[PDB]
């Protein structure tokens, strides 16, 4: 059923330094999320060229933006590569701990959050809009997963008994209350034109 | 012995565009290697997670810049993943072609040749300082090749007799006649310090 497990100690040292520091530029978490859907994408779009069978579970490389008032979720849906179970845990993981610390030692160095993806911990940015993150997960090497974790030093993994998605990953962003602007078409819509405009895929922002 | 290839149209297009184009900032082509240097080493590190017998052909994960006034070279070696044969033609390469047309599309839209990196093409950058590059690799799946290349719409791979190099990729940049300043000391040091500050490798800048 659900495992549960502890972060290692520098990423809910991360986790909390992104929920505690005043930092009012929130926005970066889209051009992070779309970032890693677009290097995943990448990725199933490399793997396809030796072994064209690898596109059987999904032809469309794309990345959809879909917001939803009433559930207070912003989710980033992309057909990717996506991740095994093995992925969900021991990635993000132990190379996650590198770049943490080099992260954590250039912010005491004058360094700005902004500057976090240069660290490869980019989706750790989530946590300056959402209270929780639901990731969801399909790889053509094993069966459908769900991530979860509202911080506080922890994280599950389950399989996912919900609707299958062919092969990729979503990602489902509950917001912090005084974060709903994220919702909003005009502001995604800007984010995405002046953070993500030479991502190689179509990016789809959904409307209600 | 040597194979002689064409490059596909659209990658030969953009190699005479960066040859020929009036543009004095040649120095980002370092951050473009240096950073491709750093993804092939967080290849080797991420694989060495569930099989450890990937770093018996080398533990050192590590980044080192060789100037060479004597032959005009500037050698960048990293101990990454290295490259197959495969990975020598197939790769850059089909997914070179997606990157191509939206970054020619983009210099027409206004955009620089500093932004040749976010179309994941930066490699061709070397281009800007360099009248030929030499590619020596070594991936644990394969044998020792060099790839060669004077752009002019050909390159040439052959197996390398030469002397092993256990895992990883050696850039070879035969400098043009008026671009020595990269083999200058003070020079690659400023280049590194403002471009490549936040590499989580070891850069060596060696000394003649
Ligand atoms: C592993 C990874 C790292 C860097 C770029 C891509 C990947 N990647 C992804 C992928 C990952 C993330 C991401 O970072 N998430 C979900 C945080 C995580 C929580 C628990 C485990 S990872 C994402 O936002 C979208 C994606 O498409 N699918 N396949 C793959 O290789
Ligand atoms: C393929 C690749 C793409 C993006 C990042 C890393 C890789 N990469 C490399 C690697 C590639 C390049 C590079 O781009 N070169 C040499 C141009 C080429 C000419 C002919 C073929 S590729 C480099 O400067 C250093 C590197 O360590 N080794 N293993 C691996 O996966």
């Amino acid at each position: 059923e659900v495992e549960t497990f502890a972060f290692q100690a520098e990423i809910a040292q991360l986790m909390s330094l992104i929920i505690n520091t005043f930092y009012s530029n929130k926005e970066i978490f889209l051009r992070e999320l779309i970032s890693n859907s677009s290097d995943a994408l990448d990725k199933i779009r490399y793997e396809s060229l030796t072994d064209p069978s690898k596109l059987d579970s999904g032809k469309e490389l794309h990345i959809n933006l879909i917001p939803n008032k009433q559930d207070r979720t912003l989710t980033i849906v992309d057909t990717g590569i996506g991740m095994t179970k093995a992925d969900l845990i021991n990635n993000l993981g132990t190379i996650a701990k590198s770049g943490t610390k080099a992260f954590m030692e250039a912010l005491q160095a004058g360094a700005d959050i902004s500057m976090i993806g240069q660290f490869g911990v980019g989706f750790y940015s989530a946590y300056l809009v959402a209270e929780k993150v639901t990731v969801i997960t399909k790889h053509n090497d094993d069966e459908q997963y769900a991530w979860e974790s509202s911080a506080g030093g922890s994280f599950t993994v389950r399989t996912d008994t919900g609707e299958p998605m062919g092969r990729g990953t979503k990602v489902i962003l509950h917001l912090k209350e005084d974060q709903t602007e994220y919702l909003e078409e005009r502001r995604i819509k800007e984010i995405v034109k002046k953070h993500s405009q030479f991502i190689g895929y179509p990016i789809t922002l959904f409307v209600e």
